[PDB]
């Protein structure tokens, strides 16, 4: 009964710091450029600033700028999970609750997942697409693209940065050093799936063949629908 | 291990003629006007505008001018499915191969689903989007926005028409008048779910509670994929 719609065609884009040259990778299956790649700015001729202009983008950033957090809806109290969020999640932000975007990721009756990220660097994100006219469709946490295949973990690097996605809800990011404090700083030790070579860190890391983050995303597309494009940044 | 991410808050817009006014319904649980709907233009103090301003749109546009259609791949040919059906698809299309605009919808190997509709149409739906501010998320045929629950089919009015979803990568729109020729201008009888009143046609009508058209699109967001922003018309 599925309707196993084909899948849509997109530049997908992962940003981090404004100083840094982009990510960008094609998907669209069967069309000339499919799994074209490279950076941004660059002095390569490169095609992207025309795939900006013929295809929606997907954006991912980094992990490390978000913060993942469970919470519980008070009972009998009918206000709307980004809006008891602020309120309950206030110790555990850095930055003023003013100054902080949250997006829900899931929800099951009182339980919900969100996605806190300074307000600021939505912005500055969100300026970085538009000044390069790409149009995003999403913007997805860089860890939530990775796959979700329980009870094992998933695992790749990017620019030396390992990803690892821990939870259906949230994940980690870390520098390649922090591993053994990291994984030794959780609870157990842990099987993980690593699209990257191994590192010699905690638990059992089972290699895969290799991809890019990029590639990972690409046949992920439901990962699309982990988005902070909600509240004020919902369109443009 | 589904992920069930918590669903996009977007307004939902069915276009049809330029001269109708469009319907429109906010889908934004837990927020203010969610379930919020009506007609534009009017002369009501509409929060349409402001919506249009705040939201992501899915648009919905009338299956009457769309054609759907089955087409296989030739053996060996290499050839991209979007380019392989004005070639194949040529003598089921009323208007020339260059005035027809084709969408993918579904493929399994060789055997693609598509979309046909004239490009001017396209223009014309996409105009009126930009002019009101609209920024389409997708944009799909109506009656695939209902549900399919085979082997059954699914039916509701819009307008005294009827949409039919009767497989599950097309449909058939109808006036009243026509379901007894048309559902007896079909093979054999069938079960219908009907979410508005049922008319006195072939085949056994099941009356549901009653939704309207964009009540069931808010439902099956899913549906959302299948959509014809594809090619020259993938992104604004």
């Amino acid at each position: 009964n599925k309707i196993n719609a084909s899948p849509q065609a997109m530049l997908i884009v992962r940003l981090a710091a404004a100083q840094a040259p982009l990510h960008w990778q094609l998907f669209a299956p069967g069309e000339p450029h499919h799994e074209a790649s490279g950076r941004w700015p660059t002095d390569d001729a490169s095609p992207f600033p025309a795939l900006a202009e013929q295809y929606p983008a997907w954006v991912l950033i980094p992990a490390s700028d978000c913060a993942f957090h469970s919470l519980t809806l008070p009972a009998g109290l009918r206000k709307p999970p980004l809006q008891v969020a602020p309120f309950l999640l206030e110790e555990q932000l850095a930055d003023d609750v003013e100054a902080t975007h949250f997006a829900l990721l899931h929800r099951q009756q009182a339980q919900c997942e969100i996605v806190a990220v300074q307000r600021q660097k939505m912005r500055d994100w969100l300026a970085r697409c538009e000044s390069l006219s790409l149009q995003p469709l999403a913007l997805t946490p860089d860890v939530l693209a990775l796959p979700w295949q329980p009870p094992a973990w998933s695992a790749v690097q990017v620019d030396e940065q390992w990803l690892i996605r821990h939870q259906p809800w949230g994940g980690m990011a870390a520098e390649n050093v922090w591993l053994t404090e990291l994984l030794q700083s959780e609870a157990e030790e842990h099987v993980i799936d690593s699209y990257s070579p191994p590192p010699a860190a905690p638990g059992v890391w089972r290699e895969q063949p290799a991809q890019t983050l990029l590639t990972l995303a690409a046949r992920h597309p439901a990962a699309q629908k982990l988005s902070l494009l909600q509240g004020e940044f919902a369109v443009r």
